[PDB]
């Protein structure tokens, strides 16, 4: 030990660091315009890098994911997006770029070691820019992306960053009053989206496809129907957030904010098989109807509540999405059947007196190893402390909720189990920190600095079975 | 005092325990970003990215704060950027064309929650600078110079309004970039005077610039081989910074090319010493006065280039380190505050491991009692960088110790316990902030810092504080 001339010792932090084992935590920043690796087992920034370095005009780096290593230290690569334009205006900062660049970028980025190495925009590649959640597939074959201004998301090729497949959904609401146009319900299309350009292209950069010019912030969905998010077609929007993975393969997910529903779609056979209906008091289920071999429809009577975070165990045995905002709870079902998702029932929901609000949200979510605890987010405007609730998904109850600071956002696990790590980020003009909380006994064991505004952080996994709880089952 | 688990899981909450309430702030060179930090929490307080503010070459600098009776409700600070060809001169592969032209000064005020940002005081004053910045020692203006155009000022805190400035030019006995600093050569000292309504300068951007970046550690070499490129290379003198005698009164230009620093009287605005910086030299040069506006000063050879300048925090001691041919700590006798005439070479710190060339030496912080003081040791990668420590009274190096990449700055805690410091991974690897207790000298191990830290400080209460931070060193 290093000790003190009166024999007290000294408290080296690398103690600290010694207990959470050889993981390597990485973030983006959002306004920060930088990514970051940091060693858990030293405190080290590993390497870090800035956007505006490479000509970006709008770095606001957004959703990322890290494709497994055998050894992360030696290498690994991960896939961060950006957003540009009006969503440059929305948080609490006086920024002055008043034309400033489009975003929607998907970089490609290799650690090597030593450095970060930017490997190219896949939305270059692809000609597809999408700007909300970045997943791995459960092969590490490739990775997905949402998108909730144009309401697209897609799988992408790891090797050629090539789309294999993506979908458009379109909102065509029962009435055309932004104030009813979710509540009174309306029919929403699902449309194969085909190149229209050489190459394989798809002609979707930057802003192109925008149907608002926002992504929608937690209870946002009040903001759209009250006429306070411009764009060309609001009332046609459904808000899509994600593509998560099933674990076992197969089926993938995409989740859909405004109608509060989740598609299941089959990945092999490019078709939509089920649509998932999220508020509390809805079946199961709702229909799923084939228009022609590029299109489908599923009507929905009346959006009771908003919905956003979805995925599934690592076991694939449930399936969750969050009711948020008009509903606050999480819905569960049973996805046991690997064959057949339209057999997929519900089996539970979690909820509490403590969500009766409108606020908070549990918009985050990790999982334990073995599926019997989940860590959820909890979210609030300033100056709302905000945290996290700590589930028991073998009952499907509350076990415990924690405080901690401002704007609570993603939370990820050491993939032993043992520690969370997670990221507050200071609504992107105040205080911000990567916080952990060992899940043995579920007690918060302090804060390490990170002066980024993340809002997504994964720990780079080794293997396939890693990235069952890591940023490719949830978000 | 315990939860369920006991003692099992060691919590970081009692590593931040013991560092006390101080606020650290950085600036983050290519990171674009400046950040405050918590050292008794673990919590960046607030941060700022400079390309939300249009900033296009935001490659944020040096800084200083003010004193705040309590940093944890509100303080300000300077901080500036630099621009041009200083982006293309790291291992960063950057894809910037037309990149902004940097030299902005600043003023940022932390408010509680967030970092406002004031203004540019460059465009203010008209004057921008892109190297050291300090704070004076009664809190009330602060100073910045610069080594493209060779000029350093001292401003109003109130006003951003210049109250002096200097520009600096080098005559050489030979007119070849390999000799025209070895084969000595004349500086003048040139009082600085405003072209514009207002009183304004006409100096923001690139404009001044003799050279097109800041010469790196051991960098001379590149210019003598002409490999830096520029309008006027051999006009170069690379000022590096403008620090504070605490006793007030004298502020100290510190001159990398010609290997020397120039007194100056604050209040009078005349330079009144030339002090010389390698082992083998008088302990000053004769300062000649040419008319009211106008010094010279005549240096035979120049015996090696100087870098790190600065007061012990009592004014008793001032110290040049030589840094390219000679690597030394070289020290004066400050002790009498009337004359800066009288001020007589007193030691000179050597250390068998200081060949060179590398280590580079170029930032240091003292304790409160001026007893010790902590040095950094830079170098190239792949060489581990790390800290010296140096017996401040007898004049020689106690310890060293081995860290990680790319050291920076050194600032002190001002209770007299910790050293914080930072690493900067040349801008594209590791980088933390170090923690190192002072009782012992041992590193109590690092934090996260994805940041490029050319400058960090620990924000003071008062103005004794303020003579171990960012105001009498760099
Ligand atoms: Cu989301
Ligand atoms: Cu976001
Ligand atoms: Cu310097
Ligand atoms: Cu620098």
């Amino acid at each position: 030990q290093i000790f003190g001339r009166s024999g007290s010792k000294y408290v080296k932090v690398q103690d600290f660091y010694d207990q959470l084992g050889k993981y390597v935590l990485v973030a983006p920043g959002k306004f920060s315009g930088t990514v970051a690796a940091t060693d858990l087992s030293t405190g080290w920034t590993m390497a870090w890098l800035a956007a505006w370095n490479y000509g970006d005009t709008c770095p606001i780096m957004h959703h990322m994911a890290a494709f497994p290593s055998p050894d992360p230290y030696k290498e690994f690569e991960f896939v961060v997006n950006t957003q540009g334009g009006k969503n440059l205006f929305i948080y609490g900062v006086p920024v002055t770029v008043e034309d400033p660049g489009e975003g929607m970028k998907i970089y490609r980025i290799k650690y090597d070691g030593t450095r970060m190495n930017l490997q190219r925009d896949a939305a270059e590649v692809s000609g597809l820019g999408l700007g909300v959640h970045v997943t791995i597939t459960p092969e590490a074959d490739g990775y997905a992306v949402g998108d909730g201004q144009k309401d697209i998301c897609a799988e992408f090729d790891r090797e050629t960053d090539m789309v294999r497949y993506a979908w458009a959904f379109d909102w065509d609401p029962n009435v055309k009053d932004l104030k009813r146009a979710w509540l009174d319900g309306g029919t929403m299309t699902i449309k194969r989206l085909k190149p229209t350009l050489p190459g394989g292209r798809y002609d979707l950069q930057g802003s192109k496809g925008n149907k608002i010019d926002w992504e929608l912030v937690p209870g946002g969905e009040l903001a759209i129907e009250d006429g306070k998010v411009s764009g060309d077609r609001p009332l046609h929007s459904v808000a899509n957030d994600a593509l998560v993975f099933d674990p076992r393969g197969k089926w993938a997910v995409a989740s859909m904010r405004l109608p509060g529903v989740c598609v299941v779609f089959d990945r092999e056979n490019q078709v939509p098989v089920a649509v998932l209906a999220g508020p509390k008091g809805t079946p199961s289920q709702f229909q799923l109807v084939k228009v022609d071999d590029d299109t489908w429809t599923v009507d929905i009577p009346e959006v009771i509540s908003a919905g956003h975070q979805a995925g599934f165990s690592p076991d694939g045995q449930s399936f969750l999405f969050m009711n948020s905002l008009r509903q606050n709870n999480i819905m569960v079902w049973d996805s046991s059947n690997h064959d057949d998702p339209t057999t997929w029932e519900k089996k539970a929901v979690v909820e509490s007196p403590d969500w009766r609000g409108a606020y908070p949200n549990t918009f985050h979510m990790v999982f334990t190893p073995d599926a019997k605890k989940i860590y959820v987010t909890m979210w609030w405007p300033s100056p709302t402390p905000n945290g996290i609730a700590v589930i028991d998904a073998v009952n499907w109850e509350v076990l415990k909720e924690v405080d901690l600071g401002p704007d609570m956002h993603t939370l990820a696990i050491t993939y032993d189990g043992k520690f969370v790590v997670g990221t507050l980020s200071g609504y992107q003009n105040t205080a911000s920190a990567i916080v952990v909380m060992e899940t043995e006994t579920d007690e918060v064991l302090g804060f390490l600095p990170s002066p980024m505004g993340h809002h997504d952080n994964v720990i780079v996994p080794r293997t396939l079975e890693d990235l069952r709880i890591s940023r490719s089952t949830t978000t």
